[PDB]
């Protein structure tokens, strides 16, 4: 797709600090992007849509080539269209927007530059932020995590894209996403099917691959740290139902891991760290500070903080495996009590410390979840699961909870607060600001 301009695109500022291994941080200065699946796609000279309500233009989009040729993607009104806003360090998702139409969420890239996203080397270093969870009721999901998309959005590679990083062109991650409307420099209007109940979205004959590192997956009732590996490294598009994932049939379409290694203290056992109120270790009623470092081994460590109390990722035990590092060892043991061979198919952390040793984006995001309402993060799951299936009880919520329709309605002040971003070299990223 190419850029247009009916609308400005002015990125929210935010703030974040490198750190040092010298003991000191320095600030630096970004912003954030929307993903382009949010943004109105129109064609090249007028004001009329390529996209609207579930469906492609079938004269403006009759395949993916002549689609990307004929439409542009617009700016976007960050705050009044999509309830994002900034201030210094800190960044606000609210759940639901009310404008010209609704808005459910987010899904935002930290930039470098107007046009390019930055990149993280996380191999060897820590990164942390603070959140406020305490407005993210059961079956919402405010997140953070890295993904291993081009700096640039796609461009150098396609150039039928020329909207590219500005216009929050060229997601990827392990779920192999289909939904996207737009991948690698070519509509997905080909073999496009409607979602039977999101009236935004449908699935494509593309999708767009890539490892993905889950630092933060939570609400104020669970959370859960998940590296996906993928047999490509980086962004790669798939085809059909080879894609797996969330949006096709059989979600082990090879190349990416969509289950991933997950550690959600929870469904390891420990009930009481993480919750609302003075009952839990961690109190999601009010702000947290979450670090997670990424020594060389390839193995993942967590801490966080709150008040000025620092504790480690609780240990869990769970088949020959004891401690509170993720590593190959807890992801081994996780598959063989859980079940599953994703994560160890597509080669398990070795594979994973692939991507962590190149680039990856930082991706922050609030949403809520057509395809299993949230169930896998903070209730029980699959439904007809007890407390005896070894890892089917991951959170307190209903099984009947989060239906993105009704949590739309009841919830629709529900936001995230994400802030004081922090990365640098394991243990530096608790030293004075700058
Ligand atoms: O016309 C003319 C006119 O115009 C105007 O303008 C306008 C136009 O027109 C129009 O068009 C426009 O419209 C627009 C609007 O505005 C907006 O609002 C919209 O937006 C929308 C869109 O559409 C859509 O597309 C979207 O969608 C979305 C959805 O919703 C959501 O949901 C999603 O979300 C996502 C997120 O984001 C992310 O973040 C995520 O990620 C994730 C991943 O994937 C994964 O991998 C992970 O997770 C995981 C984990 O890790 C694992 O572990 C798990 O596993 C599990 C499993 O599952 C189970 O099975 C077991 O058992 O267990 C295990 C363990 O536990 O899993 C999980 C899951 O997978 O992580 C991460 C993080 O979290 O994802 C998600 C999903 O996918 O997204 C999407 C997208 O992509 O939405 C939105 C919002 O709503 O749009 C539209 C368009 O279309 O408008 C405009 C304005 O108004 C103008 O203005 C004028 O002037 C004219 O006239
Ligand atoms: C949960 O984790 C906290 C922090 O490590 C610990 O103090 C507590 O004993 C744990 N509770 C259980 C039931 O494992
Ligand atoms: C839950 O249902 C699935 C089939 O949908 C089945 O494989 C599984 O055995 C069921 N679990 C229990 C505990 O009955
Ligand atoms: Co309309
Ligand atoms: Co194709
Ligand atoms: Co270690």
């Amino acid at each position: 797709q190419s850029a247009c301009t009916l609308q400005s695109e002015t990125h929210p500022p935010l703030t974040w600090q490198k750190c040092s291994s010298g003991g000191t941080c320095t600030q630096q200065t970004g912003s954030v992007v929307i993903d382009a699946n949010w943004r109105w796609t129109h064609a090249t000279n007028s004001s009329t849509n390529c996209y609207d309500g579930n469906t492609w233009s079938s004269t403006l989009c009759p395949d993916n080539e002549t689609c990307a040729k004929n439409c542009c993607l617009d700016g976007a009104a960050y705050a009044s269209t999509y309830g994002v806003t900034t201030s210094g360090n800190s960044l606000s998702i609210d759940f639901v927007t009310q404008s010209a139409q609704k808005n459910v969420g987010a899904r935002l890239y930290l930039m470098a530059s107007d046009t390019t996203y930055q990149e993280f080397t996380l191999l060897g270093n820590e990164f942390s932020f603070d959140v406020d969870v305490s407005q993210l009721p059961c079956g919402l999901n405010g997140a953070l995590y890295f993904v291993s998309m081009d700096a640039d959005g796609g461009v150098s590679k396609y150039p039928t894209n020329t909207a590219g990083a500005k216009y929050g062109t060229g997601y990827c991650d392990s779920q192999c996403p289909r939904d996207l409307k737009f991948i690698n420099g070519q509509a997905n209007v080909e073999g496009w099917e409607p979602s039977s109940n999101n009236a935004n979205t449908g699935i494509g004959g593309h999708g767009s691959c890539c490892s993905e590192m889950d630092i933060w997956q939570a609400n104020s009732i669970s959370e859960a740290l998940t590296p996906h590996p993928c047999t490509t490294v980086g962004q790669e598009i798939c085809e059909g139902d080879g894609c797996g994932g969330t949006y096709s049939d059989n979600r082990y379409g090879g190349t990416c891991d969509p289950d991933g290694c997950d550690w959600n203290p929870y469904r390891l056992g420990n009930t009481s760290f993480y919750g609302p109120g003075s009952s839990f270790t961690l109190d999601t009623t009010k702000k947290l500070t979450v670090v997670t470092q990424f020594e060389t081994s390839g193995a993942i460590n967590r801490y966080y903080v709150q008040n000025g109390v620092t504790f480690q990722q609780p240990n869990a035990e769970l088949g020959s495996y004891s401690g509170n590092e993720l590593n190959d060892d807890y992801c081994t043991a996780e598959e063989a009590e859980f079940g599953g061979s994703s994560f160890s198919d597509k080669g398990g952390l070795t594979q994973f410390k692939k991507a962590t040793s190149g680039g990856m984006v930082l991706v922050m995001s609030l949403w809520d979840d057509y395809y299993a309402n949230m169930l896998w993060l903070d209730s029980t799951y699959p439904t007809n699961e007890t407390s005896s299936t070894p890892g089917a009880v991951r959170g307190s919520c209903s099984t009947s909870s989060g239906v993105p329709a009704q949590v739309e309605s009841q919830s629709p002040n529900a936001k995230v607060t994400f802030s004081n971003i922090k990365f640098g070299p394991i243990g530096s990223t608790g030293n004075p600001s700058g």
